[PDB]
């Protein structure tokens, strides 16, 4: 039933189709000696080491006229940075400048631009799942006849649980195919190991003392990757978290009154595991879930909008839970069991396509648990 | 009453029998010298030190075609991994590879759909327990005469809840007889000593400093003993936990006001111990009980699920504390006395079948409190 | 004021001798794993290590202990290796009941195996033991502390003469506990590196590692908790349900859990205005009702069990008399006495004061130092 | 994103809004021989780092065969030393000025106007417009397949970008015009003037772990939200405009400073809700994300609850008119919206914007 | 305005204020082969680091064959080890004191007193005056443009200021009148005399990052109300007056010290408030802002419940008493407001006031 996580759209036909909101995807003067820069502008220097930046005048400040040896005027321009005379911003410097141009020389034309989103269609197949049944009439005669149960039906209410299970695991895979590698690029810490948050390495941890602190360490970690999210999708950051039994275990540590075991299963001895949802509260910024069936360990986070559309993930049922009945005479041993079709669908970001590509979401690797 | 975390069903008639819902039950191309890798693609590399890693590109690099050098192919490698060129996944890989193979070349077969599951029946005797209250005259006459009570009317007290605890002992005895040793196989430690939890050995509690983080290792252990149940059962996590007193206390050090110490009855002197039921829910999952005849200090870990079928160990009472009176004239003491006939049950996994292998529950010795 | 005996039968008496009841508990050739052997998953084996003696390995894995090990130096060695790959686990009593019940369970039989309940009960006799003190004061001061005070003088002196008999009374009480507890972090509750019967703070070992008083004042907690256990297993009867302690003792134990004691918040705001230090201070853990020993020699806790039955303390004490009024005076010197006598008689579960002393399994004693 | 600036609305173009524009001693010198007075202040230029006054706290001659400024400074350095002068700046700068205009005062006519100018600009409701741009195939298509609104859809993403763009251009243009942040009076000797980066040891103080780093950006926040309150006139920062990363670490501390918001915690897919503020920083800063965030900073902002009070204005005249049609050379539909507003700021003489608007600090943030 | 200080107010300048002005051990020696007295208190000095106090616990002969002061100092050291000699300084100065002055007391005739003289101040009622200069088209505008009463909100506005100008005047005189604070008494060995450095390990004991180097801060606060206690005879400092930044520090230690006023914070600006206290620091010292703080600093001050034990009196006689007319060279509107208080100090003795007023103590703040 892990249906309400994505977009679903549901198919009236294999093949078939869903629907995305797919996005649609410094030149400052010169700071040199001898000039005085003038303040509130901004001045551009390339410095012998570590390229360019471009520093706002804070000072009206001749620099070092005789430095036309660029060792000096470098110096220079160093003791004026460290005396706050000139200030580096890097890509707010680009804004700068657009907005300059643009205010000044804006004009009425006919400039009607665009939504910043493309907007797009897949034609998906309604993917099924199943394999045969094959179960007794001595057993389903003996569940009526010794308790007054009702044998078949209850065989096929566990059956059509696994279904569903088996679809919940699908779903929760083809995210951790698509999606990107996540701790990774523009969210990386400097020192880091590239993709994997090591609960023993202090540079994932920000240097973390005792769980409290460690713990804090990998929601950050998710935050981060939320960012990224926001920033290659256009809708918004990361609104969910898919992860490992570690992983939870240590996020439910995390603001403490937050991820439960449903507990009032466990008061009742196990009156209904539910074991196909989630439980709680953790922060305020992602909705969860606790991948039983996790290989090793393991978050990804992802994101879903209230609009269909807006997932970046579809799951578009066409068949569900359609009753497969029969028997082979050869004993009349019974057939129950369901057929089910319902497709996925994967915003197209260009499977091969899809694999490694999803922004919508971002995987990474957990260890030190 | 051990009879929260067992199957009851019960027998109307010896023999007799209760129902069990038993269980039917990194190829990737190459990363070397010259490929330039796609992004999003996995590539694999045995290292001279730390062996096989599988890293998917982010980045689509040529990964220095002069390396011919295995050695410089290494450190090519790290370098681009460094970068966040390349990035190290473990399980990521065995599940992308199986949904591409599978996914690209798949098929139905002939299924008429399935649970994972033979489920099936199991006779059982009422098996017979009985108590004696074995007492004199002399005591009798004078309860009455000197505290003015009712003689064996407390005795009776007693010896019935002597019976119904060397029924529940019973419970146990067969929970941790049938439980498979735990803290092996695919829940140890690689520097562990095999079904054994020492608190003293650092493996174990994973470096732990003092109690607090000690006692919160053996927590954990628990955890990954509860879903090799999961694993193997097909049904789920652990759902409660049989432990010696000192583990317990142990447990309840840890994970807060979980495991109560029924604190009413202490503030009030004694007005009860009411030591016959579940100290509480570890984690909000497990229901934990005392094992208060444990042979020497141990915990297990079982499943129990919403169905009375779905316990792996069953209870029967077909007859239970039914009262004798009389007297035996050699001494013509009285007799006073009570039997009960309940059975038990296992699920078979085909006694013989579950000693050490019955998949719902799974018992560690615990060393070093 | 208090008998502080909250925790212990009664059982009072009508005469003297008197007595008291208490409910005194009653009180298989695994086969030899030899080179060839092919284990069995679930199959429990006997093996003789040629180091430290014997263990009972479980088969996990149906495997063939290597058999050109005729050595029995290659058989431990093939084991070890058996061992550390998980196909071989170590259990010992945990095992020889699994043994036991397959066994017995199998090869039982109707018959006649009616078990009795697990209890003797038995009876003692107790003399109404006494108790005496006197006042021994002046008759100048009861003319002036009437004359200065206006304070009634032997009234008040009465009242604390009848306090310190019942103080005394208490003491006696807790001496009885100490004498006969065993004693404590012994055998069943000793780690490795442990001293026999004493918890020191300044000790790394009793205190686990701890990481300054916090985590060491749980770690006594931790202690207490064992102890708690090895009564409830020896008695038969459950868990300690209570603590006598000394002041340093209580104090380290009050430190922790927050609120298990009562600060007596009331009586500091209103500067001691009535302060009854002859009662429980409160519940550790919310488990142990604690009470003080105000007179403690050593330093030191014991813990103990007590059910709702006052059959079930494992001591007994049946007050026959209370503060019997004393009073003349001595002609040596015509001075004044007021005094008072007691008499009570006291019991101990019998346990075989000659099958008492370190043997009474409903307390364990142990020492506390370094706070 | 305008609710966090003064708004005066326009019903013409040029047009105009309005702002409390603000309007914008010789110690005797300490010298060899000269006994100080206790409480007194003496100027005194040290050849190795130049003036300072000090403060007698001993009646003490300061070396009368200091003849040497040298050997003056050290006298007084040892003075220093031993606590009997104390080296002060600028506090005695004002209590000198008192006290002489105390010393000088006299009744006249004194009357000062309140510090302030008070002023006007004329400002064009500028406009802002986007277009749907979409193909017929995809409308008929989404309409056809599960029934959704198609182009209705379409309209309300498209308005929902003009929106999105107009709160984008206010917050660009309050970074064009806001001064440099962690600057001047801002800093620590030791900084990167101008960037807080989580790495380095000196923006974060030495902090361990990111508790009381998170806090150390909080801190240098509290710093810039003072030079705001001391250049306006008008008091410190109320609110911060900042990247998600700069949020997300502010959000960190402080228990519920931010909407902890809890409903969309564990659980699955309601909503993103996209549309709101973060929360209120230290319980003194409206905080809002910048959605479109180039790299990673953040701005703190003064707004006072007039209208003549933000230093920054965003005047509404039009909202969202409509455009329908199509476009021949393949006759696909168009839809679309125009806007029309006007900004206006305090006039701090956008030749007078750029990186002069006393009401905001800007700050680049990395190492998040 | 300021409203922390005796007012005491005036019917007439000249006109006064009154303030509760103030007036302002041969132990035995520990030596080799003394059996010591338990109870009693012997003095002894270490060839290392200087003198002890040891009172006798245990009636110990001290080695009488050490006769060499280095022995000598072995046994007293080993008996202080032992507890046999217990070391208290000043403590035992007090009981040896008190031992002394008991045993010899008599009536004699040394009639006590209150340590006070009380005294009087005549001050005149100082005024203070602020225009308004409102133009004539702005009033036309701000009512055609906004609905607004224009002139009368400004007015609003320039009485405000008057308020807060007079409320900075008497801050600022306290910060003159304020003794050099961080001095004598109150340093550390290794300072500076009366400026507290966050980034020193001298002033801010040793302490890691902001966080406990601003708890430092704290301590030399502590200091420096004791020191007020000590001269003032009536009490220790009761309240800071510091500038945004301390402000901001102390808020940041022990969170719940001070607060934003969040309520407005949270509702978009609705109004600041800030002429009120922030709050109180430890629970301790009521803290304020100094919106106008020349540098960067923070003063600490006692108030007793009387108003002649402030320190510092303000005795208003006039207040914003408004101006009205017009002026005929440009015929534009006149407005104003004027004010008459008159202010004091108690000197304990701005002749006499400047950095001698044992009520206020004043440290310079860099580093944060």
């Amino acid at each position: 039933i892990a249906f309400d996580i994505c977009g679903v759209q549901p198919m009236n036909s294999p093949t078939g189709q869903v629907f995305a909101l797919r996005a649609v995807y410094k030149k400052f003067p010169a700071l040199a000696a001898s000039t005085q820069t003038t303040v509130g502008d901004i001045y551009t220097h390339f410095f012998q080491e570590t390229g360019t930046v471009y520093l706002q005048a804070s000072v009206q400040v001749t620099i070092d006229a005789g430095a036309t040896d660029a060792a000096k005027l470098d110096a220079e321009i160093k003791k004026q940075m460290e005396a706050g005379a000139l200030v580096e911003i890097a890509e707010g410097m680009a804004t700068s400048i657009a907005e300059l141009q643009e205010g000044f020389n804006g004009s009425t034309d006919n400039p009607w631009n665009e939504m910043g989103f493309r907007i797009d269609k897949q034609v998906i197949e309604a993917k099924s799942r199943q394999l045969k049944a094959a179960y007794s009439i001595e057993l389903a005669q003996d569940l009526r006849a010794v308790h007054g149960m009702d044998a078949d039906a209850e065989l096929s209410g566990i059956l059509a649980t696994e279904i569903m299970l088996e679809i919940n695991r699908e779903v929760v895979d083809w995210i951790n195919y698509s999606a990107q590698v996540g701790k990774s690029g523009m969210t990386l810490t400097p020192g880091s190991k590239a993709g994997v948050f090591d609960f023993q390495d202090p540079i994932d941890i920000r240097g973390a003392r005792w769980a409290g602190e460690s713990f804090k360490a990998l929601l950050f970690q998710i935050d981060k990757e939320a960012v990224e999210i926001a920033r290659q999708t256009g809708r918004g950051e990361g609104n969910f978290i898919i992860a490992s039994r570690n992983v939870v275990n240590v996020l439910a540590s995390v603001d403490t009154g937050i991820s439960y075991a449903a507990q009032g299963l466990a008061t009742g001895f196990s009156t209904d595991t539910t074991k196909s949802v989630f439980a709680g509260v953790l922060g305020g910024k992602y909705r969860v879930y606790i991948d039983q069936y996790a290989k090793q360990d393991y978050f990804t986070v992802g994101y879903k909008g209230p609009n269909e559309m807006d997932a970046g993930i579809y799951y578009a049922p066409y068949v569900a839970l359609t009753p497969l009945r029969g028997s082979d005479p050869k004993n009349f041993q019974p057939v129950m069991g369901f057929k089910t079709r319902y497709g996925i669908g994967i915003n197209p970001f260009a499977i091969l396509n899809s694999l490694g590509k999803n922004a919508y979401f971002r995987r990474v690797y957990v260890k030190g648990i």
